[PDB]
């Protein structure tokens, strides 16, 4: 009932563990003995839910009755408890309990997990909540501890349009899975039932909720028209200029296509922009044999919003790996470091199609073509006689941050396909990595380096023995520091992704989550992880 000192500290280590790490028996035996003790720790509440075998129903009794005596725990551990380990409503129940003590702000950073997360969800109880069936035609076609993870969801979806339109997109493109189709027909089922419980929720609000459903419709329709329009052009016989004559013919007659002129909608992909329609003679495909369009929506204030409209792709993996360079941005943020990072927007509208938040930035590649080197072209479009090497300032400063945040973050995510072309930099400083393909470890090419830096990118930096590159390296160790400190949220975010498919992901799912877990190295202290840190640089430039 009361722990000795020796016991106090191993009990210490296991409420540390990392939220994916295997507590053993002798662990959960141990847990399990001073669970009364433990009562004032909330971070041990995760690691004594770990030890019950809900199967058992006098364990599961035991546990649920801890629960509502225990510490209440704080918002990124519950994230764990919506994972598939938990079937328990009651511990089902809990999470969504604490979910609501957060943030709107702080729930679109794990929407898209959380919609993940329903697949682990009672899927009659969603079903009970109605007062084959085309998925994009739902919102299109209208008629005239008591909370789930739908119930919750939909209700702050209510009262948030920004929360509305990716829970909107998320489930849309879930119901729009055809894998899930054919492998899993009730969770596509289930899925079909939280849109059809989504609309219905919408109908029975306020005059605002209300129009909220008629610019979801107003929205899916828009990209349905630009769907349709993309497929002309991808089947449109003849060269880039063919196509891009027709893909720009298309858009300017608004009567037949209806995407040039249209009333203030959100926009998918940052629903804050509100768009009037897209500038038809602007528009052009790129190069790429995928085809994608670059095209620049006319914004609510004379704003020109430029977009990537992919078609025929899955862009799931960059719009994970985007949502969570978007959190590890707000978190260093938080701890007051701001990298320059560029967590640009990217929503799929399908697994076929989706937007990407276009940034005007050159490729490192042709950087070095155009000028010869990175400080040759910010000597360019950046000069300062006062200034390091001939550069702005500011510009060094912005480049030797950007540069430290993507060098940890595309550690951390194991990132490859790593070529200068996949490398973009900014006339402001700002580099930042594209095309998301290979996570995880994967690589197009056999031994892949875990450090990606390049002898160009140091020499942008001034070279080795610069000034810059000492602040580079304390910035490189400072941001892995505060990102171990958040490796409870981001592998129980990791944790929530194992079954949604997701090409990188779906090949070892069972491992995954471990595999961003090493990354973090949590076995050696913040002073041996700075040396850890320093060593992955020193042997990038160095290879
Ligand atoms: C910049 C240009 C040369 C490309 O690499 C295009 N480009 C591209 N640009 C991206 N950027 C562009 C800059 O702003 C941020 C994101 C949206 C992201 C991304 O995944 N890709 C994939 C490869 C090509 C493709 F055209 F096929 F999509």
């Amino acid at each position: 009932l009361k722990p000795n000192a020796a016991t106090r500290d191993q009990l210490n280590i296991i409420v540390s563990y990392p939220p994916t790490k295997q507590l053993t028996y002798e662990e959960q035996d141990l847990v399990w003995k001073f669970r009364y003790y433990l009562t004032n720790q909330e971070k041990a509440l995760t690691k004594f839910l770990k030890c019950v075998n809900w199967d058992l129903p006098q364990e599961a009794k035991q546990a649920l009755e801890l629960l509502g005596k225990w510490k209440p725990m704080d918002v990124e551990d519950s994230l764990e408890l919506l994972s598939s380990h938990y079937t328990n409503p009651t511990v089902r129940r809990y999470a969504v309990a604490r979910l609501r003590q957060a943030d709107d702000e702080d729930l679109l950073m794990y929407l898209l997990q959380l919609v993940q997360a329903l697949k682990y969800e009672n899927f009659d109880d969603i079903k009970n909540g109605l007062e084959e069936i085309d998925s994009s035609q739902i919102i299109t076609s209208p008629l005239p501890l008591e909370q789930d993870l739908c119930t919750f969801l939909i209700s702050r979806a209510c009262k948030n349009s920004t929360l509305a339109n990716y829970l909107y997109w998320y489930v849309i493109v879930e119901c729009e899975d055809q894998d899930t189709q054919q492998r899993d027909p009730k969770t596509h089922e289930m899925y079909l039932n939280v849109m059809r419980r989504f609309s219905q929720a919408l109908l029975k609000g306020d005059k605002s909720v209300r129009v909220m459903r008629s610019l979801l419709a107003a929205q899916q329709t828009f990209v349905d028209r630009l769907v349709h329009l993309m497929k002309a052009v991808q089947r449109e016989s003849g060269n880039r200029k063919k196509k891009n004559e027709r893909l720009q013919a298309l858009l300017g007659d608004n009567e037949k296509m209806n995407l040039s002129d249209v009333e203030l909608i959100p926009l998918p992909l940052e629903p804050q922009v509100k768009i009037r329609g897209i500038i038809p003679e602007t528009a052009t495909l790129f190069k790429s044999a995928l085809m994608p369009a670059q095209l620049f929506f006319k914004t609510e204030d004379g704003g020109k919003y430029p977009v990537i409209f992919k078609h025929g792709d899955d862009l799931r993996q960059d719009q994970l790996i985007l949502q969570i360079i978007s959190l590890m941005d707000k978190l260093l943020r938080k701890e007051n470091l701001d990298l320059k990072l560029t967590p640009y927007k990217v929503l799929a509208t399908s697994t076929k199609h989706g937007f990407m938040q276009f940034i005007q930035s050159v490729p490192v590649a042709e950087v070095l073509d155009t000028e010869g080197s990175i400080q040759n072209f910010f000597r360019k479009y950046a000069p300062s006689e006062n200034g390091p090497n001939g550069i702005s300032a500011e510009v060094m400063d912005t480049y030797v941050k950007s540069c430290a945040g993507y060098c940890v973050i595309t550690y951390i995510l194991g990132v490859g396909d790593r070529h200068l072309d996949n490398l973009l930099l900014t006339k402001t400083g700002k580099l930042f990595h594209i095309d998301f393909g290979y996570i995880l470890g994967r690589d197009p090419k056999p031994l892949p380096p875990p450090m990606k830096l390049n002898k160009e990118m140091v020499e942008g930096m001034g070279g080795t023995q610069s000034e810059q590159y000492q602040e580079f390296r304390k910035q490189c160790y400072t941001a892995f520091l505060h990102l171990r400190r958040y490796s409870n949220l981001i592998l129980n975010l990791f944790s929530l992704m194992v079954d949604a498919n997701i090409p990188d992901i779906a090949l070892e799912p069972d491992k995954t989550v471990k595999k961003v877990q090493d990354k973090f190295r949590l076995d050696l202290s913040d002073e041996e992880a700075v040396h850890y840190m320093q060593s992955l640089i020193d042997e990038s430039v160095h290879a």
